[PDB]
């Protein structure tokens, strides 16, 4: 359980992989995301999430190597995740894709890599190239991105492997309860993708009530209970302090009342694309 920043779950297929992790944003590249990337490594971060639709994978890259010499660890200590975006999904298309980002990152293998989106009649063929290059030893464990159930469904009727991974929206006004039991109960982690969506909550008097009682941010609490409902969280921030900041999340627990009185924020609002109606 999720004692320390470097405490790890373990995937269905025996993977360790980090409870809490650095998303990365479409950012910029270079000076600023390398430096978020070095900075997270050195203060003790071991994820570090990607996608090549942000175009940013050769800052991440540097920003790994950096970090890895400062801290004085090996890339093997780390754990990093890409994503095929939707214009490479498919099945020569997704192999080709999947060597992209080995590039740009500066890496011989990733640890997890996931389809960004479900795209209707692309997303089976760009499951087994990942299955094939899993297969190979090329990637540790293998996921998927804004899947809902009936997608994962869909997928396993052809399947090999079963998705490790399902990284999803998910904060409290979006809580994803029969998501979220679908896939524990077929043994598939998931995976907050913009935990604090983009600050949203930072102002609601439940959450500032229960951050004060601990003497902790919003942004704090928040973290914590996706940590206690079982989630894997990847928030991003390019800010030092706040990168700093967010990963300080272990000296505090939120009691059964607490996470009750978050659950109790559920909306079914979503703020990012719906997977059953997206156009990109
Ligand atoms: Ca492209
Ligand atoms: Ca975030």
């Amino acid at each position: 359980m999720t004692t320390h920043l470097q405490a790890k779950a373990t995937l269905h297929n025996g993977v360790e992989m980090p409870w809490f992790g650095l998303g990365v944003f479409q950012v910029e590249e270079g000076s600023e995301l390398v430096n978020a990337v070095k900075t997270a490594i050195v203060h003790g971060y071991r994820s570090i999430d990607t996608a090549a639709i942000y175009g940013n994978e050769a800052g991440v890259g540097e920003g790994i190597r950096e970090g890895i010499e400062e801290a004085g660890i090996s890339r093997e200590d780390l754990f990093i995740t890409s994503k095929v975006w939707n214009a490479d999904l498919g099945y020569e298309e997704t192999l080709a894709a999947f060597e992209t980002s080995l590039s740009k990152l500066g890496l011989d293998y990733l640890d997890l890599y996931l389809i960004h989106w479900p795209v209707e009649g692309k997303y089976k063929e760009a499951w087994r190239a990942l299955e094939t290059l899993y297969k190979e030893g090329r990637i540790k464990a293998i996921g998927v991105s804004n899947f809902q159930i009936h997608h994962l469904e869909d997928l396993m009727t052809a399947a090999e492997i079963k998705p490790m991974i399902n990284q999803v929206e998910f904060h409290p006004r979006l809580t994803q309860k029969e998501l979220i039991r679908y896939c524990q109960n077929q043994g598939i982690q998931m995976e907050a993708w913009s935990p604090l969506m983009q600050g949203q909550l930072l102002d609601h008097p439940v959450l500032a009530d229960i951050a004060q009682t601990y003497n902790k941010s919003v942004a704090q609490i928040i973290l914590r209970w996706d940590l206690q409902h079982g989630i894997i969280t990847i928030p991003k921030s390019t800010k030092e302090h706040r990168i700093k900041e967010n990963a300080s999340v272990f000296d505090f627990e939120l009691t059964q009342d607490d996470m009750n009185r978050i659950d109790a924020l559920n909306e079914n609002l979503r703020v990012g694309p719906d997977p059953d109606n997206f156009d990109f």
